[PDB]
């Protein structure tokens, strides 16, 4: 089956979202496309891409690595396409602002913006976590500029919570 998205709650006709880890949600589901929350050399360190990269067994670092050789950093709010390794057919890597490292948040209009070449994506919630941004202006950002179809994977059940009481108030 494919893109067999399982358990989520549809908050408007083209953003869906559920309290998961997204490396369990491509693993189980083989989207079409994973995204991952970039930074602007591809480097996986930690986080959500460190998470990403480990359940390839480093396949995406290596790759990523020869695609910065040849053509250079993303910018801040860009995105390339990779190999999807074993989580999908494709891997979207888009790079959101990093607040806490001083990074503009209007960014992060154009970081979701990228998700609009593809038709359905499993996604992170952007710059949330460790790079700072308010997880529930990024939830209204999606929500405003994403017109594709795509799956917030939230890997905490009390932010998840949160965001959805958000959405409904
Ligand atoms: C707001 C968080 C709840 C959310 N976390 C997550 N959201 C969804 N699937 C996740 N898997 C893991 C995980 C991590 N480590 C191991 N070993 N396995 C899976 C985290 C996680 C999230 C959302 C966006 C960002 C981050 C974090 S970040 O990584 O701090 C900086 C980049 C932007």
């Amino acid at each position: 089956e494919v893109n067999s998205f399982s358990g989520y709650l549809k908050l408007t006709d083209n953003v869906y979202i559920k309290n998961a880890d997204i490396v369990e949600e491509a693993k189980k589901v083989k989207p079409t496309v994973v995204v991952n929350a970039a930074n602007v050399y591809l480097k996986h360190g930690g986080g959500v891409a460190g998470a990403l990269n480990k359940a390839t067994n480093n396949a995406m670092q290596v790759e990523s690595d020869d695609y910065i050789a040849t053509n250079g950093p993303l910018k801040v709010g860009g995105s390339c396409v990779l190999s999807g390794h074993n989580l999908a057919k494709h891997c979207l890597h888009v790079v959101g602002p990093n607040v806490n490292k001083g990074e503009d948040i209007q960014l992060l209009k154009s970081a979701y913006e990228n998700f609009n070449q593809h038709e359905v994506l499993l996604a992170p919630l952007l710059s949330a976590g460790i790079f700072g941004a308010d997880p529930i202006h990024s939830l209204r950002v999606c929500v405003d500029t994403v017109r594709t179809n795509v799956y917030l994977a939230v890997f905490d059940k009390n932010l998840y919570d949160k965001l959805v009481s958000s959405f409904l108030e």
